[PDB]
């Protein structure tokens, strides 16, 4: 028995959420409830229906305000579902480069860090790591509310580090040191892509090492070599956004000392 486990039927498919960047998303509505939702989907032909499933199962343990929130899942027989609750404004990096920034201001991109910071946090005490933390990968609700998505986790078995499938490609400017050159991923590798995604918030979305070719980024980071402050950005917030930059994974800050910073920050900018 799975209390998520529910009807394909209740849901009604519409049309494809982000391009295809995501993958098979949907667009659906809960008839039941008239609620509009997202839906997953696996194909016909695939080796992923183990991943798919997992994933799912992930989704069952995780519930934080901060995080996109599993709404039931079809896994008995194809097509595969698993249902969330759906974000109306997109991810964060198109949010960010479309907005209107006398709306979204300087307080606002500090409250939006703050909620990442916070799901960031509960990943760290749950023991998962997120294998493609970007802004991308961050979904925009009204208010400026700001979810993580969920797809992508890894649960820490053993040790605090994850090894990925030798001969896996992760997007180079978000990526860690230590992944890039050994394929280990920690909360520390997170910190750091954190650290990434504070410098996309705070551009309003412009790409990270803007005119940089990738096959360098990895000795320019060995070099010592850091993006600098974005214009506008408050030190107080460049400061910690170094301190996830550091090249040794120990020596970053952990998302609770990040959270706890940024709820400072937010707070007594909110005076
Ligand atoms: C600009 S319009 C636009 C464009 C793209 C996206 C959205 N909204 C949205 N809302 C919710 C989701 C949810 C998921 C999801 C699912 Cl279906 C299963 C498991 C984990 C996650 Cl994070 C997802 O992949 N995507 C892309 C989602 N997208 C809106």
């Amino acid at each position: 028995y799975d209390k998520w486990e529910m009807e394909r039927t209740d849901i009604t498919m519409k049309h494809k959420l982000g391009g295809g960047q995501y993958g098979e998303v949907y667009e659906g509505v809960w008839k039941k409830y008239s609620l509009t939702v997202a839906v997953k989907t696996l194909k016909e032909d695939t080796m992923e229906v183990e991943e798919f499933l997992k994933e799912a199962a992930v989704m069952k343990e995780i519930k934080h305000p901060n995080l996109v929130q599993l709404l039931g899942v079809c896994t008995r027989e194809p097509p595969f579902y698993i249902i969330t609750e759906f974000m109306t404004y997109g991810n964060l990096l198109d949010y960010l480069r479309e907005c209107n920034r006398q709306e979204v201001s300087a307080v606002v991109l500090l409250y939006m860090a703050t909620q990442i910071s916070s799901a960031m946090e509960y990943l760290e005490k749950k023991n998962f790591i997120h294998r493609d933390l970007a802004a991308r990968n961050c979904l925009v609700g009204e208010n400026h509310l700001v979810k993580v998505a969920d797809f992508g986790l890894s649960r820490l078995m053993t040790g605090d580090t994850y090894t990925a499938h030798a001969g896996a490609k992760f997007p180079i400017k978000w990526t860690a040191p230590e992944s890039l050159a050994y394929n280990k991923f920690s909360i520390k590798s997170d910190v750091w892509a954190f650290g990434v995604l504070l410098w996309e918030i705070a551009t309003y979305g412009m790409s990270p090492y803007p005119g940089i070719d990738l096959s360098q980024v990895y000795e320019l980071l060995e070099k010592d070599y850091r993006m600098e402050r974005p214009e506008g950005c408050p030190e107080k917030v460049y400061e910690l956004m170094r301190a996830c930059w550091q090249w040794n994974p120990s020596d970053r800050p952990s998302f609770a000392e990040i959270h706890q910073a940024f709820e400072t920050m937010f707070q007594e900018s909110s005076i």
